């Protein structure tokens, strides 16, 4: 069984476990043993959960950020059902009460023994919440559908649980010996080396003398640094760049001066370098795994005596307000001087005080750490700032996690992408963040699902494959059952790749209808029917992809030839008619980030009572330039509608009326009014979202509209002004908002109000977007690489301004967009 499980993990994670063994690396070995123990202990806990707690683990509630309604309810075993009129304000318990009373009459004769499953989904309705607080009920109310629910007894829930079981003394100047290298170039070679603590240099950079490009180079020289050995902070990073000159970058490499057990490194090291794009302090501190091909630098660290970093107890032994809302040297001195008062009276200003301490002085670090150990916990917002690479110290990192422990699962989910990216800044394998993420993941299966996919989707990236593979292994140790569920998803993804490759080849030699039929024959093979059917959606575990609907599957006969894959489920009814788009060829990371930021905007708006009728469709990278996008049914591109085809319900005398005609055709009579409203609200949301994020090149073929009237965007390729992008008002959109009238200032200005409201709400959470984007710099997205990218967001949110000035500014941009509008 252990052999089987080991082979299943290897397959699932995309790395053979033997590859970890082969490294013969103590840090790896220790990570694996400790984290396996941690995760297996979490699994033990989980298997004795009460039935309500089990639901909370496996089916966490989907909640929104008087009035009558019809609900259909059945019991688990029978096809018979009852349709009830209840209120939007009624609790699930009241509904379960009517259900059980109805069963007792028909069956000839305790609500608390049950939970309500959404038919054909892994989603449950339970808890003390009015029906309209549940995302599912909320959803039905807007679309018009009747909720379909299933009474599931506690014994059935426990059955699911059960089936799913498993020093201060060293004053000499720091120095190294640069021995030799082995590289490839055209000129002379130089080695630059700097000592870093996060972004900050701990002293000046020091260089080699110029040696000819032939080699196989040899230096054999001591490089001495302007910093005493006792002063080196715990997280000291030593960074190298090898380059050529008559500037031609060649390679770089970083390492920690202390190992994972706090011991100062000695003596010789061989540094397998990473190829270059000079110094890259934020780069990984682990060597290039391609030892066959990588240029290599051998260095020597001298035997200073074995010395370890001092223990905490030994460390513990050893105009203010006007600025405190970049600073001058004298301002820095004041902050440091008043550090006790910072702690006592401005605990939320911790980050500012950290950035003024001299991390290149051990006495000063000791004094900072003493305060930190008594520092009150900070809000979540503040803790996210502390995760930035600017705060490399391990005690600071540990403090950050401690303040982040109060994250709700929903908040954690919202920030998961960024917390995963921050792993790329970690100096060691065993760290507080990994342990935090693993514990949260093991306590909430939705968190576990997305953590898995965020890690799995980067396994083709050498710099993270080891770290991410190890985390995924540990996760599997803590849920054997979820491993098998994830393997089923991976198998479907493997088949989709093979199917897409086939389509790419076939469409080059034949017509689309011919390739489409061939696609269908391929899918109808037993191996494909089996692999593609009956899985949890990678885009949403709550969504069940039962039988694949081959007849309705197709592909886009352009660009990367993405696949359109439809599903149906008898048990889910209408809500089981769902699709996924599989794309191979494009890197989906920036799309996912853009969509997640838009979904965050939607949450913040809803928290202030503004529902802009957004369409946060799923987007998930799964592999190398591979991922999935959630199908939005009953939608079309604006461009297709504007084709203004004849013999259609939307056929228009003037092209400007095509879109309104289409919306009329989908929403006859009194329904037109609501559709125009959904269009106006969503238009405002996306107009504000794309403006703030700096997303240009919006055109008719990358905007879609739903039959409800809701607009949404696709094919984000560019953001943060990498194409200062203007606010955008399209005339055809204004025309719909104005109900087809040439002048309708009443409607148009309501729309302006929505835009301004949306914008002012985002400004109030501006620091959240800035902290999240800062963390995202870890991802290495080329459009999010430097300060100039972050500065775009600062300028778009106008955070240096009063709300009055910002709104004035926004108004000028909005007014400029309206004029531009024909
Ligand atoms: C209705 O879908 C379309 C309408 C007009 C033009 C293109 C599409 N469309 C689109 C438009 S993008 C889209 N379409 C539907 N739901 C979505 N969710 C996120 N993006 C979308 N995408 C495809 C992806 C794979 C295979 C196909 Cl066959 C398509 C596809 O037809």
């Amino acid at each position: 069984v252990k052999k089987l499980i080991n082979s299943q993990i290897s397959l699932l994670i995309g790395k053979g476990l033997h590859e970890f063994d082969s490294l013969r690396d103590p840090e790896v070995n220790d990570f694996r043993t400790k984290m396996r123990q941690f995760c297996e202990e979490a699994a033990a806990h989980r298997q004795q959960l009460g039935w309500v707690e089990w639901l909370q683990y496996s089916f966490p509630l989907q909640l929104e950020p008087n009035r009558a309604l019809l609900v259909n309810v059945k019991f688990e075993g029978s096809e018979e059902s009852f349709t009830f009129q209840v209120s939007t304000k009624d609790m699930p318990l009241a509904l379960m009460a009517c259900a059980l009373r109805k069963k007792a009459t028909v069956f000839r004769q305790q609500p608390e023994e049950y939970a309500l499953q959404v038919n054909g989904r892994h989603e449950y309705l339970y808890g003390n919440y009015p029906l309209c607080h549940f995302q599912y009920i909320c959803s039905c109310l807007h679309s018009g559908l009747t909720p379909h629910l299933t009474m599931v007894h506690s014994s059935s829930i426990l059955a699911m649980r059960d089936e799913q079981s498993n020093l201060w003394s060293l004053e000499q100047p720091f120095s190294i010996e640069l021995i030799e290298g082995r590289k490839v170039n055209a000129m002379k070679l130089v080695v630059q080396a700097g000592l870093f603590h996060g972004n900050e240099m701990l002293c000046k950079t020091v260089s080699s003398s110029e040696v000819n490009v032939c080699s196989e180079p040899v230096w054999k020289q001591r490089l001495e640094f302007d910093i005493s050995v006792c002063d080196l902070p715990r997280m000291a990073r030593l960074c190298f760049a090898l380059y050529a000159v008559v500037d031609c970058p060649i390679a770089w490499a970083n390492l920690m001066l202390f190992d994972y057990k706090d011991q100062l490194k000695t003596g010789e090291r061989c540094l397998y370098m990473w190829p270059s794009v000079l110094l890259n302090p934020a780069g990984t501190v682990r060597g290039n795994p391609n030892t066959e091909s990588a240029a290599a630098l051998v260095i020597y660290l001298p035997e200073v005596a074995p010395v370890y970093f001092p223990a905490l107890e030994k460390i513990l032994e050893l105009l203010r307000e006007i600025l405190e809302r970049e600073l001058y040297e004298h301002e820095k001195d004041l902050v440091w001087k008043m550090r006790h008062e910072v702690q006592e009276h401005f605990p939320e200003a911790l980050a500012r005080l950290l950035l003024v301490t001299k991390w290149n002085k051990h006495e000063d670090v000791a004094q900072m750490l003493y305060l930190l150990c008594s520092w009150p916990e900070l809000p979540v917002l503040s803790a996210l700032e502390l995760l930035d690479f600017s705060f490399p110290d391990c005690y600071v990192g540990s403090f950050a996690i401690k303040s982040l422990r109060k994250l709700t699962d929903d908040e954690l989910f919202q920030y998961l992408l960024q917390l995963v990216q921050v792993l790329k800044y970690e100096s060691y394998l065993d760290c507080e963040l990994t342990k935090f993420l693993l514990g949260r993941a093991l306590a909430n299966r939705k968190i576990g699902h997305f953590l898995f996919w965020h890690l799995r989707s980067e396994m083709h990236v050498p710099s993270v494959a080891l770290r991410f593979g190890l985390i995924m292994e540990a996760y599997c140790r803590g849920s054997t059952h979820h491993m098998k569920v994830l393997m089923k998803q991976g198998e479907a993804l493997s088949k989709l790749k093979a199917l897409n490759d086939f389509v790419k080849v076939s469409s080059q030699k034949t017509t689309k209808p011919q390739t489409k039929e061939m696609m269908h024959m391929c899918m109808r093979q037993e191996t494909y029917m089996e692999a593609l059917s009956h899985l949890q959606s990678p885009l949403d575990p709550s969504t069940l992809l039962e039988e694949v609907c081959v007849e309705q599957c197709t592909f886009m006969d352009s660009k990367m030839k993405p696949l359109w894959i439809m599903y149906s489920s008898e048990e889910a009814g209408s809500a089981g008619n769902v699709g996924i788009i599989f794309k191979n060829g494009d890197d989906l990371r920036q799309d996912m980030l853009t969509l997640q930021m838009i979904q965050l905007m939607d949450v913040l708006w809803k928290q202030e009572g503004l529902d802009l009728r957004m369409t946060p469709y799923g987007c998930l990278p799964t592999g190398d330039r591979t991922g999935l996008i959630e199908v939005v049914l009953h939608s079309d591109t604006i461009a297709n509608i504007q084709l203004n085809k004849s013999n259609m319900a939307a056929t228009a005398a003037f092209n400007k009326d095509a879109l309104l005609n289409w919306l009329k055709s989908k929403n006859p009579g009194e329904a037109l009014d609501r559709a125009i409203e959904e269009f106006t609200l969503s238009c405002a949301g996306y107009c504000v979202a794309t403006y703030v994020l700096g997303i240009g090149d919006r055109h008719s073929d990358n905007i879609m509209i739903r039959e409800s009237g809701q607009l949404f965007h696709i094919d984000f390729g560019h953001f943060l002004g990498n194409f200062r992008v203007p606010f955008i008002l399209t005339y055809d959109f204004v025309h719909v908002i104005q109900q087809g009238k040439t002048n309708n200032s009443e409607k148009f200005e309501r729309f302006r109000g929505y835009c301004e409201r949306a914008y002012t709400i985002l400004r109030r959470h501006g620091l959240l977007f800035l902290h999240l984007f800062a963390l995202m710099r870890a991802a290495g997205l080329p459009e999010l690489s430097c300060s100039k990218d972050i500065q775009y967001l600062k300028d778009s949110l106008a955070l240096g301004k009063t709300e009055e000035e910002a709104l004035k500014h926004f108004r000028v941009k909005f007014n400029e967009a309206l004029r531009e509008s024909w």
